[PDB]
């Protein structure tokens, strides 16, 4: 129970090709309400359930992509 939200600076993906890469990608894994990312800031912010997935686990989904996550939450 309770959303939440965590921006990942993602350092590789920089083209609208990497972008739908990430969010088509993501848009599968239970977990995920809605992902976005956005080259301009190269940041993904993934809308996950912060309960039966974590972090870690964004972030190796993420790696598997070929892009370097880190989280931040900027805004
Ligand atoms: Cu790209």
């Amino acid at each position: 129970m309770g959303d939440g939200v965590l921006e990942l600076v993602v350092r590789g993906m920089t083209c609208a090709s990497c972008v739908h890469k990430i969010e088509s990608s993501l848009t599968k894994h239970r977990g995920i309400l809605y992902c976005s990312v956005a080259l301009a800031t190269n940041k993904a912010h993934i809308k996950y359930d912060p309960e039966i997935i974590g972090p870690r686990d964004i972030i190796h989904t993420i790696e598997s992509l070929g892009f370097e996550p880190s989280l931040v939450k900027i805004e």
